[PDB]
């Protein structure tokens, strides 16, 4: 996250890392059994660490859960990061307490202009901010128009951008398959971009809104 805070420890307290030596996605946790994060992030099997605030440090709030599942959407599609989403299962139920819980799924896609928060442990290229410490960055959705104009013919249905044109604040890599909370709803997975809180290249995000009948029926 780039142009963002520390967030309160755990006040977003359903983002996790995905870790198989070193932490190298986000993802979000959405009943017990599952976690949501962006099909770019898959991988065979990950630890994914839940209640963590500071990935380096063990501060006694933390829950390692091995995966027992990876499930990329079917469409997805990687040369352009489309339908860039992915379940997780863990082997065993996590535990929901002051540091580990759930985010609700969206009742309806965001419109332009919603202001959301987007959470991670990617870089923030910055000399003072602790990427090691979750990071947060207030983000408002962009047009469709907005987004097509800064990636000419790169955005889907599946797809959406957030942040700001001007640049200075955006997610980046490392932050990648986790949480865009709008309204108390995860709607969208970081995704992709060109560069990182570049001026013209506002991060792209997986749409969530249109992945609820795939997503429950998976779980379910
Ligand atoms: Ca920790």
């Amino acid at each position: 996250i780039v142009g963002g805070y520390e967030c309160k420890a755990y006040s977003q307290p359903h983002q996790v890392s995905l870790n198989s030596g070193y932490h190298f996605c986000g993802g979000s946790l959405v009943n017990e059994n599952w976690v949501v994060s962006a099909a770019h992030c898959y991988k065979s099997r990950v630890e994914v660490r839940l209640g963590e605030h500071n990935i380096k440090v063990t501060e006694g709030s933390e829950q390692f859960i091995s995966s027992s599942r990876v499930i990329r959407h079917p469409n997805y599609s990687s040369y352009n990061i489309d339908n860039d989403i992915m379940l997780i299962k863990l082997s065993k139920p996590a535990t929901l307490n002051t540091y580990v819980q759930p985010v609700a799924l969206p009742s309806s896609c965001a419109p332009a202009g919603t202001m959301c928060t987007v959470s991670g442990w990617g870089n923030t290229m910055s000399s003072t901010a602790d990427k090691n410490k979750l990071q947060c960055l207030n983000i408002p959705i962009l047009s469709y128009s907005d987004c097509n104009n800064s990636y000419p013919g790169m955005i889907t249905n599946a797809m959406f951008c957030a942040g700001y044109l001007e640049g200075g604040k955006d997610s980046c890599q490392g932050d990648s398959g986790g949480p865009v909370v709008c309204n108390g709803e995860l709607q969208g997975v970081v995704s992709w971009g060109y560069g990182c809180a570049e001026p013209g290249n506002p991060g792209v995000y997986a749409k969530v809104c249109i992945f609820n009948d795939w997503l429950t029926s998976t779980m379910a």
